[PDB]
């Protein structure tokens, strides 16, 4: 029974009748492996009988292995060939929800493709007790708004109707009230207020035991399955910042293009609009990030794919951290920043003004560019992956897949599948990775975005296993541990997370200028209330403007002794913020350093 | 040639009988090795020829091993017997300042105690630059300190003379002016100004890059050399805390004794004698934290000493860690903190005031009790082990000791000789990663406490050398390698040595509110200047404090809107004080892992 299947003319052809004659122990030629005495040499199983025989691939060149022979042109194809189950209790409609038999991946796919499908089925559970604490801040940011003062100060016109702001563009720009943050200020308490900031404490708490647990995870993984130079990357990484900016630039300029022709408030309607239409070029932007990513690799030193995942990985992905979330980088620590005198914009080095944010801080334009990212890409590359096929389930499968894993020869059938590419799940740990850098770098606002990826993660464990087992042609069942080079980079993001979590708080969420004045300015000392009570806070924040209005600052107001310098109170709670990036990194960073003591790695 | 010589009367002599027995293959008994039957089973040269004899002593107990034998009293001693080099080159006056001859550690102690002695060796040349930017500061902290009108206005009697301050105690306390603090703040400025900044972010640089540096030469020295739980240990930590107090109180009593007494000014002279005092009682608790570490981990659960090496270290060094460390992180962020409205204490929850600190930083008063005690357990722990064997060389050994490599039976003298202890190189390991944590976690401060440690470890290098070779009864040639339970402990100091240099120079230095003067009050908003320039600094940092004198505090005049209450500048400073600690942690936490990035562990 089969194992792997191949597929100037003469010139050619001498040079590969040479090759298959020592391997003896259209029309496509059969294996089937002599099967022992290339066992002993590494340390049945059809899914094993793929394995020896690629490995008898690997040794026998020729006099005058498949990697430069199908590449330069000679061989078309060269392809591989239990799987009834996996339709039915792990695929699709017949049942979808059941328990995922990953020790039935070893079964039909191995350790390639079931150390991502066990990764995504602990991300899922690891994801479900993130996602309650999601519905519980969604119950008390949104069924405890009704009292809290903070969104009853800003939809009551009384409290948050004369209250005059300022324009934040020059022409073309109003003198626009508050009672137009209403909409936005009604929802905006379920993503900030208190559950969040226990929320992305719980967050910093949950990615570093995210990890652990999955350190943990994975070594009970490990354990029931198996086991010039410096010239060369500079100008890889110059060109690079080069091109970082264009990305922070995309979706400025299509920030420049929407906001005109506009202007359920509209403000939500072009926000969407804006991450839709930054999300066509980020989904444009990554084909070029893919084509100049594998031609500085070949243009770097020889070593074929197989360092491309010491290589490529750190140049795709890091061009895909920089293509998705250079743009959420922008929206959270460098949109909102940088007014001055007269309102002054740093003008951004030329002869045009920079641009402002709004006050209830800038989280809400991020959080529907998170929310329309991760839930647009989650839905653009699950309907990617259904349009491939070009249909769902055409034919019947009932009787006849049964029979494919009976016996059923059908070769000429599994040529008409698309190949897997060379670099494997690369791209599919690629597009996850993006979403655990999503759920874990900008969480603190929109706890939902783990139940916005549970029931992806119910469909994309489901559509992947639909793919691997309908769809492609089969991958090689390669047995890796690890899951390799994003360990670094997930533990590289989660180092990352801890930090921009409480950067996230602190410099792109008004919670602690709200920490602040329910403790220091609603106390006596430049305070006029009895105890701590949150009551007149949306006044009592910003910065008034002669007209020599408020806007969303902490500075002195002109007619003070140094104006447009800042107060005591940029100063507290600037000195706050940067407390609660200290406090709060130094505990995440000790309950990281005391949780991985508390629990040893290997399986109990 | 001989290898290891050993040495209800009747009642323990038939349990001793049975196991010479089968080892065949006052008066002490030789072995020699039959010899290479046990050397297959584990993976010629006398540093060797005890090894496998060793190992040969380890399986075979009786019949009814000299861990619990000896323990017991049955034997009395158990013990071991190129020597002549090692005191002419590496050991005394013959010569002591040639390199050292570390594979010739491998010749006769092998890698138990040449991993010391290599660490020791790489540790003195990592000194070595640390030192001469500490005279690089020691050039521009005092010869720069003619001009800097920090220490120049202090001194000054016009701009440091009419300086009126307060009194820190309550009775017995004096009005006390400045001009008081020059003698002390014209060395001030070699401690802090410029080169202190520069030096503790080299420092921060230097310890990650000792480290790092080291990674690559122990793997350079792995090269050339061979390849009711939960309820016990919190009774360990929770009697060890109400422990720790005792030692931070430790001083404060011993604060509370000289400083009546008294009262090259009398202050240096005072800070002398209480970390002279302190330093004696801090000899005098090391004895009972080592006796109590012994008798909650023999209370704890069985294994010997080995598992010791996890638990007692664990706990040894980390009362070390309080005994030396927890009066140092006193002096440093809890002694200059918390003075209040009528100069407030937090009377520390009793019937007494607390104490406060000095207008100069109070980092001086911690570089003194750094000094004396670092250079004072360096004197005590190299004035030990000169008395111990009571002499410094009282027999000639010129062709004796020659003459004991060369044959020389001699074991009645080796006999007399002390034996090592029963944990080996842990006593010593530990007075140098106490020496380690000083050098890298109050360094802001006294630049040249790696020269004073240079000097120190070219005594140490070769004092230790000397008394391995001459005095002690010979260690067994262990071979260990990564030298173990330091290492997290290291790195477990060394992050924490990034945390507190950083709040070293921010909340125990005044440098940056130096830094902030220089840069956001004497320009003109707060400011009455035209370009930077350091003068006017010491009237214009400082609270007065009606009678109703200046305090070292950043707060609010009293007759002003809110007295008492901070500033801008307490804002400020304290807000460029977390920025400090926030961009210093992030650059040097970058460059650790730029530095571990640039250069592979393993050797090229
Ligand atoms: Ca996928
Ligand atoms: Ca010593």
């Amino acid at each position: 029974r089969i194992d792997f299947i191949l597929v100037t003319n003469e010139k050619q052809k001498r040079k590969r009748q040479a090759y298959e004659s020592n391997l003896i122990c259209l029309v496509f030629v059969k294996v089937h492996a002599v099967l022992c005495t290339y066992a002993e040499i590494m340390h049945f199983n059809p899914a094993t009988r793929s394995r020896i025989v690629y490995f008898i691939l690997s040794r026998v060149k020729y006099q005058v292995g498949i990697n430069r022979l199908v590449s330069s042109g000679i061989y078309k194809a060269a392809f591989p060939l239990e799987r009834y189950l996996l339709y039915r209790e792990w695929a699709h409609p017949r049942s979808i929800y059941k328990k995922q038999p990953l020790d039935l991946i070893r079964k039909y796919y191995g350790e390639k493709i079931g150390i991502y499908f066990a990764w995504l089925g602990y991300y899922t559970q690891m994801l479900l007790l993130a996602a309650v604490v999601g519905v519980a801040c969604f119950l008390y940011g949104y069924l405890d708004q009704d009292n809290c003062t903070w969104s009853k100060e800003v939809c009551d016109p009384d409290i948050g109707g004369q209250i005059l702001m300022c324009p934040q563009c020059d022409r073309l720009c109003p003198f626009w009230r508050l009672n137009i943050t209403c909409e936005s200020s009604k929802k905006l308490c379920i993503f900030d207020s208190f559950g969040t900031l226990i929320f992305a404490v719980f967050m910093g708490v949950w990615v570093t035991l995210f990890l652990e647990f999955w350190k943990r995870r994975q070594a009970e993984l490990e354990y029931e399955w198996d086991t010039i130079r410096v010239t060369l990357c500079a100008s890889a990484v110059f060109f690079w910042i080069l091109l970082i900016i264009a990305s922070v630039i995309g979706i400025i300029v299509y920030r420049l293009s929407v906001f005109i022709v506009f202007s359920l408030t509209p403000q939500m309607a072009t926000s969407i609009t804006a991450s839709i239409i930054s999300f066509i070029i980020i989904m444009i932007l990554n084909t070029i990030y893919e084509k100049v990513a594998i031609m500085i690799t070949n243009f770097e030193l020889p070593r074929t794919q197989t360092d491309y995942e010491n290589s490529l990985t750190m140049k795709m992905f890091l061009f895909q951290f920089v293509n998705y979330y250079s743009s959420c980088f922008y929206i959270a620590f460098f949109k909102g920043k940088f007014v001055g005198y007269p309102g002054d914009p740093v003008y951004l080095l030329g002869k045009y003004r920079s641009e402002e944010c709004d006050p209830g801080g800038c989280l809400l334009e991020l959080t529907t560019q998170l929310t329309i990212i991760m839930g647009g890409k989650a839905i653009w590359n699950n309907i990617q992956e259904v349009l491939l096929p070009w249909v769902m389930n055409l034919i019947g499968r009932y009787k006849r897949v049964s029979g494919s894993e009976k016996i059923t020869p059908r070769w000429e059938q599994d040529y008409h599948l698309q190949p897997m590419g060379k670099l494997g799940l690369f791209y599919e740990y690629l597009e996850m990775i993006i979403q655990f850098g999503f759920v874990t770098l900008f969480v603190a606002s929109f706890p939902l975005a783990p139940l916005l990826a549970l029931v992806n993660n119910i469909l994309e464990i489901r559509v992947d296993a639909w793919k691997l087992t309908t769809q492609f042609r089969r991958m090689v069942p390669e047995k890796a541990q690890d899951i390799g080079a994003w360990q670094p980079i997930m533990q590289g993001i989660a180092i990352l997370a801890v930090v921009t979590n409480a950067m996230i708080i602190a410099f792109t969420s008004d919670m602690i200028p709200r920490l602040v004045y329910y403790w220091s300015f609603s106390i006596p000392p430049y305070g006029d209330h009895t105890y701590y009570t949150m009551d007149g806070y949306i006044n009592n924040t910003l910065s008034v403007f002669n007209i020599t209005c408020r806007y969303r600052d902490f500075r002195n107001p002109p007619g003070h002794p140094q104006e447009y310098k800042h107060n005591i109170y940029y100063w507290h709670v600037i000195a706050a913020k940067l407390a609660f990036i200290i406090v709060m990194e130094h505990i995440i960073y000790s309950v990281k350093f005391f949780i991985s003591y508390a629990i040893p790695d290997v399986s109990k």
